């Protein structure tokens, strides 16, 4: 259903978020 | 649907927010 | 309707963190 | 109606995440 | 209703979050 | 209800992240 | 029920982002 | 159910976030 699908893109640019923030984890170390 | 594609909107703009703490991440860098 | 209408302005703050979080980046660098 | 409020009175409060954003961005730059 | 009362205390906490965020723009200022 | 009690215990978790920035603000200004 | 479980799990990672944060100031205290 | 599984899934991104939070920690820490 599109509903659970565009929750499922809510949660893929989540993970993207934990992604970038990673990439500034990584900057620090650097 | 209307509130499938507002959800839709809402992970784009979660996605603007994860390309903006990579640009973070690229600033700490240099 | 005004569910999803109230959603897209949910998604409109988000994009104002993402852009508020890119002026962040640019003070970095800087 | 009162849950489209309610959604209304979140996308204010992501807007003053937003706003007090662009203040740390300023305290960068200082 | 509950359920808008209950976004009303997401709401409320997320301008928490606001307020937190400008004490750590005052304290980088400082 | 069962969602209104878990939508306020999503909100005391965003409470929970608001206390945590202010620790971040007192830290950065020690 | 299964969606107010899902929101109970959605609370208990907002409060597994707040210790994170706690851990952030830690580490800048230090 | 589709939705609660796709409610599950942002929870886990949520967690996902948490974990790269705690990854910055350890980068301040060193």
């Amino acid at each position: 259903g599109e509903i659970a699908q565009a929750l499922k893109e809510i949660a893929k640019a989540l993970k993207e978020i934990a992604w970038a923030l990673k990439e500034n984890a990584q900057a620090l170390k650097g």
